[PDB]
């Protein structure tokens, strides 16, 4: 679930306000996605969008609402093992993205861009 994804991003980037900081970034970070990623972070979102699309082919699996079981210790992100096939897969999509986000630089210039032309 997007709210848990937010929780995962807070785990790797504690000073982040995820639903705000990454909801309109580059060509993929945010609703929809197209074109070539603008940077490293936007690249994380392209991979994440893809993962969500794949997690959608799963029998009634919505990456958007499916609530998964994960743990967040001191930075380390863990997707609990009891998760069903969808929750497990979706929790995976967000973990990999949360970790990716934390390793990519945040370039202010790539926030809220004119996707219609740059993507
Ligand atoms: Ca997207």
């Amino acid at each position: 679930h997007l709210v848990q994804f937010n929780g995962m991003i807070r785990c790797t980037i504690p000073g982040s306000i995820p639903w705000w900081d990454y909801s309109d970034y580059g060509c993929y970070c945010g609703s929809g996605g197209s074109g070539t990623p603008v940077d490293e972070l936007d690249r994380c979102c392209q991979v994440h969008d893809n993962c969500y699309t794949q997690a959608q082919q799963l029998t009634e699996c919505s990456p958007y609402s499916k609530r998964y079981s994960y743990d967040c210790s001191e930075g380390t992100l863990t997707c609990k093992a009891d998760n069903d096939e969808c929750a497990a897969f979706v929790c995976d999509c967000d973990r990999v993205a949360a970790i990716c986000f934390a390793g990519a630089p945040y370039n202010k210039e790539n926030i809220n861009i004119d996707t219609t032309t740059r993507c």
